[PDB]
């Protein structure tokens, strides 16, 4: 409708997959070359299905921050015979609050999902389903299940993606530049 969805569309038009795990149907942002992004408690294993294509993970690994405490992100390398675009200019340097997101989704069930959940906050702690998590961006968006995976941005920059909500807020895990240098 606006300069908001015309940049998330970008992003989802030529950056996600539909990911299939054991755990179920997520978003995946890929980010660059053969890397992606996922949240941690899809529980991603040696096989991954890619848009319904049985696919190898050649690593996996789930970032816990320097004080050892969950980020909920997961960073997959898949064997792919494609690259993504590369996006990583479009990732922030640092935490942050930010105004006038999106949340977009694409799944079997959830296909071309835009969703304006407004104000963004630097939330920090949250207790995720009973973890510790660290980096956590909240929104006054009552989120629902299928939407993990969900990538957050804003006008020119891509911030997070969706691992939860209580059913009032949403809770997206930060992406940094600093997660993807090579
Ligand atoms: C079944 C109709 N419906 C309303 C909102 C949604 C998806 N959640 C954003 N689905």
């Amino acid at each position: 409708m606006g300069p908001g969805f015309d940049f998330a569309q970008a992003i989802m038009k030529k950056n996600t997959v539909i990911a299939r795990t054991e755990k179920g149907e997520f978003t995946m942002l890929g980010v660059y070359d053969r890397v992606a992004v996922i949240p941690t408690h899809a529980s991603v294993g040696e096989i991954i299905y890619i848009n319904d294509v049985e696919t190898r993970v050649l690593d996996a690994c789930a970032l816990r921050d320097l004080t050892d405490t969950n980020l909920e992100i997961t960073i997959v390398k898949l064997d792919r015979n494609q690259k993504f675009r590369d996006i990583r200019h479009f990732l922030p340097r640092c935490e942050d609050d930010y105004n006038d997101a999106v949340l977009s989704v694409h799944t079997s069930k959830f296909p071309n999902m835009y969703i304006p959940v407004g104000q963004v906050t630097n939330y920090g702690f949250l207790n995720l389903g009973g973890t510790p998590t660290h980096r956590i961006l909240m929104y006054n968006f009552p989120t629902r299940a299928g939407q993990c995976g969900g990538v957050v941005t804003t006008t020119g920059k891509v911030i997070g993606i969706h691992v939860g909500g209580n059913g009032a807020q949403g809770f997206a895990a930060m992406l940094l530049h600093s997660y993807f240098t090579d």
